[PDB]
């Protein structure tokens, strides 16, 4: 029943309220942090669609349920590892969820602005899909950087170097996200 705006806003509130409260616990315990992130973001994120897009359908169709699942576990845990600290260190304010424009009932867009302590406003564009009546986040753009595209390219590069070996690409995906981070930070 939640509109794209409500999904993004409510999830934002829910996440930050939890991080503010249990910051110290999550710092000393990555697993507890991981569980909360999955618990809060999981129901509103299309992990499968995100994974298929990163892998491209050509190779996603050549991935067993095991391989697909090992990849999601790796990816997520790597994201927390290389971006989670930035979340825990949030003691800022002024999160603006822009008024969401109309949708086609299948695809939706929601804008967000984050005001840092410096005062610099960073733009964030959420793309949501309607899966089985529910809106879930399919992709995100940060500072004009398409994240879905970023990791898609990184996966492609990895596959090229690994001779299109899925297992090798998935097993070393954490280091690929690490490269992705610095690749994005330099931009």
């Amino acid at each position: 029943v939640q509109t794209p705006h409500e999904v993004v806003q409510s999830t934002t509130n829910e996440l930050l309220g939890d991080l503010k409260a249990n910051k110290e616990q999550y710092k000393s315990n990555p697993n507890a942090f991981y569980d909360s992130l999955n618990r809060i973001l999981g129901p509103v994120v299309d992990a499968d669609g995100i994974s298929r897009s990163i892998m491209t359908v050509k190779y996603s169709r050549k991935a067993t349920p095991e391989q697909m699942q090992r990849f999601q576990e790796n990816f997520k845990r790597s994201l927390m590892q290389f971006y989670g600290n930035a979340l825990l260190e949030y003691n800022n304010q002024g999160i603006t969820v822009d008024p969401a424009k109309a949708d086609d009932g299948k695809r939706a867009s929601v804008g967000m602005k984050v005001t840092g302590n410096n005062g610099a406003v960073y733009p964030v564009q959420y793309t949501l899909e309607n899966i089985g009546g529910e809106w879930k986040v399919r992709n995100v753009i940060v500072n004009g950087i398409n994240i879905g595209k970023l990791f898609r390219d990184q996966f492609a590069d990895a596959m090229q170097r690994n001779g299109n070996d899925l297992d090798k690409t998935i097993d070393g995906w954490a280091g690929e996200v690490a490269k992705a981070k610095q690749a994005a930070d330099n931009s």
